[PDB]
């Protein structure tokens, strides 16, 4: 039974779509779904998508409930669709792909990823799920990701952290560490080498190294003598210039939350999705300095030492490229008299 | 004058309907009510309802705004209907009852509860209103609460908390704390003993007994002990187990406000209402451990270790009643060897 | 070109209409305008207004950025109407002001100010924008903003607070501090001397005097013998009474702020917007004490005491006019036996 | 009493607003306006406005039940809002003006168009009603309309049809021509002499001169013989030419008229309005000959052979000015050889 | 410009989308687009689609106004997609197909039809636009149409009628006949030879051959007599059995036209769009015999004689097999005694 009585059966019961028998008398009014308990009207669903209400209601209660990569890591890896199963997208509140495969009815475009139809496609498979590494062996372009080795392939380490429910973590009772492999036009690639950003939120930041405890804890001038930082214009890039009416610099995330944990401020982010460069428009509340678009990027702190090192500080200016989030990130660089004037990245 | 109005100008001037007279200018649009102030536009009530919008603003504006018994107790008691007010329900944001007797012409089955109309609907009536207790007295179906004696009729102390505008206290300036009455088929009858519920929040926890004092201070092992609590599963029931996929135990609100203050997490309420027993989707954002459906019961631990004392630990499993809420609750409770396995309520 | 596209490409790649040329695709669906990124679409803006859904995302994309006066100033000294720029009222999610001037088609009702449709309104000017000093020394009724001096006209010092983004800041990186100035029927106005109101919020409140931060610290007692504050009744203007279950008195806002810190409470603001005086239905979760109507201003502890001080304690009640924020507020007074009883604000 | 459910018991006991005393209960879901009749939601009202729809359904009720001038009529002589009344626009389902005067509390900009805000706007006045002919006399800018004489004021006899309910027709039971008189700074004007329009619709197209009965039973050629009409191509500008995929001429609305009883077609109106000019997008069904933009004009046709004969043929191209309906048309008037070609209005 | 005030101002200027440069301003509210002309909004289209508003807008606006194939000959061709245009479906108030090709950016899959996502697509190539013909050539899957010969590839004459801006028309200005061609995987496939539909609508239904003339002009039994149809049963088939509760027969539109000017009846048309065959849901208002499903099909009574008498009378029932619109349609034919009982089409 595909119908929209049983979904909200196995929602009540179960949390999630489960695949029980069952029904109970729905509502559809505005874009919400109700259910009755009691007699009284229960909110089950409010649709926050461009979908039809019952479609976007039925693709939730049928989302991934698994650790699973983050969005913008399949972005980046160019997944058009997903074999089976349902990403949902908990910073857009949405589906993160505009079609399934095996799903719904009213957004399928095949029941299998075999069909001819999903050849063109970039197809993410899951080697947790049984038959799916055999049919990424199979398939012309698709994203397979495993917990162990795969025979015949070599692995591509990813980052540490999955999305479990919307929830980002470095899992340990669930692994959240996945080996990643690309096919395209039926040919398995090398992923590059890569940094990965690391999903980490302003309010709850913790470190995860020496030096982004040393960061938080020294004052600006000790952590730049300490690890050695003059002439890279740490005091702009990262911790930020609130002296005039536009803010100067302030492009990682741990910047950012030094700055809050002693001064709120006011983050807006005006495209809100997944995106490993995001960009805010930033108003310091303290001093009243403001930045329309401020780029931000949430760099292990001793990825982004090494990164800023090993460039020319010789040059006026220049686009780099870094292979972040198997992306590659631009970042310009403005350089003065062999010293950064600063090194922002773009989106 | 019973008018949308009307209602409105209650509202700007009295925060509520007062039954003063007066008009001010409303524009409906979306579903949402609008008043204006200076020639703008200012939103007065956002309709969460299943109800037409000017009916959803009026009963709110009605909203009895006395400390109440919270809902979960009325629809244990089985309520249908209030006489002569609203009872609003802050956690779906919306009417607790479908009909009304004496409040509004859109919703209203009777003027008075005396109409036979109402005698198959138990009908809750507060003695704190004149003429309430003679009406109850007379009414064939019904629930009544006081604050003192009726003369006549056998008490039941019911919760010490009760709802204040959303809020729920154990009043100091004001009395929280009713007599009960329940009539079935015109015979007054006799209320169970039965436990309370005590009605907290995860962030706000705060603790009503030495033995809660003590469980939110002292380590797992200190506390199983003190209290002689070996052979209980505690360790599983009400601190949880986090170290598999799948979550265990945690069945206890206070278990959650001890992991809370040192773990954040997730509680999905995939069916909010007010209910005894709720059901959560949660995920531990520490560990990745979580369960789509985990039952939570915040009894005072007190009388959760004085209910689970009371268990045959010799069978291998059994589903336990328990009266909480005036209403029996199932407990399925699982043994092996003379010893707890889980013992966690059901919705 | 004025084009909801172009609107839409400002916004995405400006984080606000800055005048760039370009286009990207938008769908309208609900009350939302979406973008496509990556094949998904992205909510760039949700009407909250009763606009049109996308007049009001231009009006929106359109606000000032600069800081700019607190709308309850703008209201208090009769702007009508922005000549040149819209100021978003962020209390209420919308345009402060219905029409506009050289703005948006579908709002403006003229595209400059010197236009006869808009010499009988009050039309706001500023003075860090080019040329329009001259404007208002031609315009029939505005009201003119400047940092530094105006040649021929007399300054009236504002505020040290200003808006900046929907943020009330006083401005280090920036300058919050306006010279004001006004004009009725071609004739320059002196704007009366006047308190101001200091526009904090409850949880992030600062003492901005050493007897607020007496107040804050010190014990109820104490801190009205140090002041010589006895015969005022400060316990029940400013500290409340929460012995009842009618809320006493309360109506300073750093009254609020010190019962906060030690016990929250409900605020339930049901006239939401900005004014000198707020209203508020206010529940104590503590006590169970409530006042459905308390009104409630944010004066500077140094200036309430100066006013109160100036009292006539010897008539029974009478209301008192105070000039705040350029308007005459009316505090009703209440004495018995040469004390105050109490002495509230009225909105 | 003004309120929404008064406005509904007006409606529903007298058809329209009346001003009587009394309230039903209503339900707005949806931008629909129900009551209850015996249990069950009967719809009084659709809005099709941009109003919101409370607004609407007050000034739909409100809207004037008497004879007025078309639509038409009031925009060409610049009229900008009614004095104490609404007219209501059927071919929109809307009103004409977009405020209103001592109405509605929604839309008033004035409870008198004697209030300095209306001075500058030009006020419809109707002399029918008591002393709206004095308002007039104090009036700035305005129209007046009256039945018979004004002392002192010139008339100008407007058009035999008025508008009843949504209805034109030349009155037989009730009085349809105005004389009409306009003000513009509190100074007389001559209105100019015109000719009207008859305000006639297709399917149920009626002569009204003999000439137009000769034009519906003659043939086309006997008719362009009779009255002299050669070298004036009626047979393409009244007529039509369908030969071609281009639809030739057809710009009288008696024109269409003769076709449609001939042979169906389709008059796509991509404006809906009333103006004295029209433009539709018309599909022939019999030959499919076609023309996306054809604007047509309902004349007299005794008064348009008045007119095209008082050319001067000797000219390739000239636009011609004709006083209809108290404004201004542009004729656009090709000839070659000393004969016209076509001969159409513009919008 | 791509922008929906350009698309609205060659709405307003032009009846559809020209390409004119300009632009109007645009409200939009509910799901409907106004515009503003002389200070008050005209509703200039109202969204029936499951689009955005915005987006249906623009493709209503950019619709083909040519003669174009009817959506249900393009449908049994299986086209997908049209290249460069937009086909509008006048049954369903909305777009015949669910992508564009260079069209709108909300909807186009491609700029061009050679882009390699359109060639497994089925693409609609018209001839009559320049280019399309050799776009065809190269294409992999595509249909063609012209109104002349094409050079090696050999024609299949449709049918004569096309729809022009909705109206269903045998053009006489214009040419409405189209030569078909049809490729798949490259390879130019032999259209089959095929009868086609007539298009015609009840209630203004005209014979096209002297036995349609005979069949509305004689009595049935002379009909029936004068063709040699006995044994046959059009009179159960043709002319429908009205006499039991559940009608008989009826299953040829020329049918319901003879009955229809006779006595009126009601057609539900519960699925409404565009196909060879129709249901209805049919109520007899003379007689009250009704069938929930009637299938109606629309031959030329002519080609419907042709058909049945090429039967074999001699199976109790089977299912035969007609080339009809270029598809393939099932007949169900019982008989009995070598004689037909009923005859009639599967949707």
């Amino acid at each position: 039974e595909m119908s929209l009585e049983n979904v909200a059966f196995n929602v009540v019961n179960k949390g999630h779509f489960d695949g029980q028998q069952g029904e109970v008398p729905v509502s559809i009014i505005n874009n919400t779904v109700y259910t009755k308990v009691d007699g009284v009207d229960v909110e089950l669903f409010e649709n926050k998508t461009t979908l039809p209400v019952n479609v976007a209601f039925e693709l939730w209660a049928k989302r991934n409930i698994k650790p699973v990569p983050e969005v913008k890591i399949l972005n980046n890896l160019g997944v058009d669709i997903a074999a089976n199963t349902v990403i949902w997208d908990y910073k857009r509140d949405a589906p993160a792909h505009i079609s399934t495969i095996g799903v719904c009815s009213m957004t399928d475009i095949a029941k299998k990823p075999t069909e001819t139809i999903c050849a063109p496609l970039t197809v993410f498979f899951d080697g947790r799920v049984d038959g799916q590494v055999d049919l990424f062996r199979n398939a012309r372009n698709g994203v397979l990701i495993t917990e162990g080795s795969v025979k015949g392939l070599q692995p591509s380490v990813g980052p540490k952290q999955a999305s479990l429910n919307g929830v980002t973590l470095i899992g340990e009772a669930v692994k959240t560490q996945f080996n990643y492999y690309k096919k395209v036009d039926g040919v398995v690639q090398q992923l590059p080498e890569t940094y990965f950003t690391q999903s980490r939120n302003l309010q709850e930041f913790k470190p995860r190294s020496q030096m982004e405890i040393d960061f938080l804890e020294l004052a600006m001038d000790e952590f730049i003598e300490r690890y050695k930082l003059e002439g890279y214009a740490f005091e702009h890039i990262v911790y930020g210039d609130f002296s005039h009416s536009q803010l100067g610099g302030l492009h990682l995330l741990i910047g950012l939350a030094k700055r809050f944990k002693e001064s709120p401020f006011e983050l807006e982010d005006f495209i809100p999705m997944d995106s490993t460069v995001k960009n805010y428009f930033i108003t310091d509340a303290q001093t009243g300095s403001s930045k329309c678009v401020c780029s931000v990027i949430d760099l292990l702190l001793d990825d982004f030492v090494e990164i800023i090192k090993s460039q020319d500080l010789s040059v006026v200016s220049k686009v780099v490229k870094v292979t972040i989030d198997y992306t590659e990130i631009s970042f310009m660089l403005w350089c003065k008299d062999g010293h950064v004037e600063t090194f922002y990245p773009k989106l």
